[PDB]
């Protein structure tokens, strides 16, 4: 599998509504195919961005989403944005192992 | 929950042998009270280093771990560590659905 992980700016300040935002669309991906779910991650230390860390089954899976339905779902909205720049950090699984056994 | 990632800078070539190292470490840090498990992710593209990416339940959780025992299970042990410099990146899971 592979995590893309959108690494978002955003202001000081403006993080609430940022939260706000994610958790109302939260279910925004949900059935996409190959998709495995998401966090949005609030920074604590050593990072000002947030990570929108994504999980697929493969880098195909995520191009087709992101090149084709993730661009088109966004007609006929537009609210912000409130963050200030982005970069997606792409990244394959070399391990993923439970915290118990 | 909390994710701690240790982003390490990994010189280019040292890859597979990292990767090696971790894969027969991999359940070392396994039964850790409020460790929820880990990943090692590997740099494609828009990053260089390596994620190892760690899931607890408190940051409490993870600072007894990383002050206590994750210190001392190094003593009686050498390899020569292939990384050259690393960052701790804190957070706090906001959300996460499957
Ligand atoms: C510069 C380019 C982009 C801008 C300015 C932009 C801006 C926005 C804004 C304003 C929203 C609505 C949030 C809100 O206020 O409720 C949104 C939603 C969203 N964006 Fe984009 N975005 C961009 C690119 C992308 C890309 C490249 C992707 C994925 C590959 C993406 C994925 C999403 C998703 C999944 C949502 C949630 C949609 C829903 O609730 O149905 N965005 N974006
Ligand atoms: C999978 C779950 C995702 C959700 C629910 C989501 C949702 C959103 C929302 C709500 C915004 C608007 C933020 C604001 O108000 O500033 C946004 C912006 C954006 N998203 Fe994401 N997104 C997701 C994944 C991704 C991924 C993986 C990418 C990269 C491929 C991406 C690229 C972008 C970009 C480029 C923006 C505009 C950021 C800016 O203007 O500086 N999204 N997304
Ligand atoms: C500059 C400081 C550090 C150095 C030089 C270092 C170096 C190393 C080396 C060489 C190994 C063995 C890898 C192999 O098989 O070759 C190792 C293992 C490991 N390190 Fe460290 N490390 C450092 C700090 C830390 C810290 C702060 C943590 C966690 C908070 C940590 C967590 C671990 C874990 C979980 C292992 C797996 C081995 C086990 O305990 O069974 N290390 N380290
Ligand atoms: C939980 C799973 C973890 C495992 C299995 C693990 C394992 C390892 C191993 C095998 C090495 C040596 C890598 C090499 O040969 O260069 C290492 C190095 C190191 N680890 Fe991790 N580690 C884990 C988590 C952490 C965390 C969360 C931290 C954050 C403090 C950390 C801090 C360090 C540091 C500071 C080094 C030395 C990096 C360098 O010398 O540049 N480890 N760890
Ligand atoms: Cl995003
Ligand atoms: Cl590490």
């Amino acid at each position: 599998p592979v995590v893309k992980i959108n690494a978002i700016e955003v202001p000081a300040g403006a993080g609430p509504e940022l939260e706000k935002r994610f958790a109302h669309r939260a279910h925004a991906v949900e059935n996409s195919p190959g998709f495995l779910g998401f966090q949005l991650l609030r920074p604590v230390k050593g990072e000002e961005r947030y990570f929108v860390v994504t999980h697929w089954e493969s880098d195909e899976a995520f191009q087709a989403w992101a090149n084709g339905p993730a661009i088109a779902a966004h007609a006929g909205h537009r609210a912000n944005p409130v963050a200030t720049g982005a970069s997606l950090l792409e990244f394959e699984v070399v391990l993923d192992v439970g915290g118990t056994g």
